[PDB]
């Protein structure tokens, strides 16, 4: 790929946490700790909205799957759903007892999935707001919840070092150095899980095996959100605390770029749902967001 740096996204007044793009293409969603979301143009960078309510930071957002709702999450220990259009918060989710770290639609997006530094994953009823399960999922905080394709299963990870399948219908537990991101692959079959030790591993969940694993980032000190991009070539793409971020090659494990640009830790990246388009985001130092585009 060659991808290349077309807009620096500027706005928020703290490090930036999250970037999303969302699924029907149009627009990037990006949280803060400044307490913020900001909505921007997803192939022009161009800032369209601010969304404000919480009041400490946010640590995530996730859009709904027909890209009308974001749902938020924050260290106020509650989650946000939002009306992207109107920007009115539509229900507060109260329950947790500590930071909400992490959170994901199911690709229904009747249910909302969170994590929190309470150690607990929590599912919830999107249009009634309430919660529908507590799950005791973990002995320290929660780093990443994701949906599998058809929100039958929930994968979590956490600082206690492991990774965990939970049957979102019962919340029962399938299956199981700090676990500081997961998330199921686009196909289903495999969940992309980074560890504190510079390390990404491509696990085939079915058969509980690692298939590949993926290093020369710089990944120690921060949970750091890694992608799947499937536009054009198949890669993994990552940030990293050397300010880069990192493609490599799936099946190769080779790196094929770094993306040189950002002047702190590059704490989120997201891939566009159709387009070779990459959003990019960075700590307090430089608190951009980064859109950058490839030919292939
Ligand atoms: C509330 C405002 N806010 C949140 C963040 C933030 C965002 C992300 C990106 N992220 C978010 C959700 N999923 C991902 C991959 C990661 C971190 C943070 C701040 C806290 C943190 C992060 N990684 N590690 N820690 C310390 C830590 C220690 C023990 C633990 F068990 C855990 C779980 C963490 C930020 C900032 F962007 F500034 F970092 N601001």
């Amino acid at each position: 790929p060659n991808y290349a740096l077309k807009f620096t996204l500027a706005g928020h007044t703290k490090a930036v946490s999250s970037v999303k793009f969302s699924p029907n293409g149009e627009w990037l969603a990006s949280s803060s700790a400044d307490k913020l979301i900001k909505i921007w143009g997803a192939y022009d960078g161009k800032f369209e909205k601010t969304i404000s309510g919480h009041k400490l930071g946010i640590s995530d957002v996730a859009w709904s799957s027909d890209s009308n709702l974001l749902v938020s999450a924050s260290d106020d220990k509650t989650l946000k759903i939002w009306d992207v259009s109107s920007g009115k918060c539509l229900k507060t989710l109260k329950g947790h007892s500590n930071y909400v770290f992490c959170c994901n639609f199911n690709p229904q997006s009747n249910l909302i999935v969170s994590g929190s530094f309470d150690e607990s994953v929590r599912i919830w009823d999107v249009k009634t707001g309430k919660c529908l399960k507590t799950l005791p999922a973990h002995s320290d905080p929660v780093s990443a919840v994701h949906f599998n394709r058809d929100g039958s299963l929930i994968v979590s990870s956490s600082y206690d070092g492991l990774c965990r399948i939970w049957d979102t219908a019962s919340g029962q537990c399938l299956k199981t150095p700090p676990v500081s991101f997961v998330k199921f692959s686009p196909n289903g079959k495999y969940i992309l899980a980074a560890t504190l030790d510079n390390t990404l591993k491509l696990w085939d969940y079915s058969k509980g095996k690692c298939l590949k694993t993926y290093t020369g980032h710089k990944n120690e000190k921060y949970c750091i959100f890694a992608n799947f991009s499937v536009t054009g070539g198949k890669w993994i793409v990552s940030g990293s605390e050397d300010n880069l971020v990192y493609i490599w090659n799936l099946q190769t494990k080779e790196i094929v770029q770094k993306l040189q640009g950002h002047t702190d830790v590059v704490i989120s990246t997201a891939c566009h749902p159709t387009e070779n388009i990459i959003a990019s985001a960075a700590l307090e130092n430089d608190k951009t967001i980064k859109l950058w585009k490839s030919d292939c």
